[PDB]
């Protein structure tokens, strides 16, 4: 629902189109949702906004 800061704890590359790539530490703004673990998120590194996989992700 709200956004939270979080930090990628894997590093991850996009291969389903609608899905952002990262790097182990980046942080991503992210808006969670409770529907599954596809959560869209914002890289403040590269500006890109993209779905997310949270078991890749913490909170910051």
């Amino acid at each position: 629902g709200g956004v939270t800061t979080f930090v990628a704890l894997y590093d991850y590359e996009s291969w389903i189109e609608t899905d952002l790539s990262f790097k182990k530490g980046e942080r991503l703004q992210i808006v969670n949702n409770t529907e599954g673990n596809w959560w869209l998120a914002h890289s403040v590194t590269t500006g890109r906004t993209g779905y997310i996989p949270s078991n890749y992700v913490a909170p910051s």
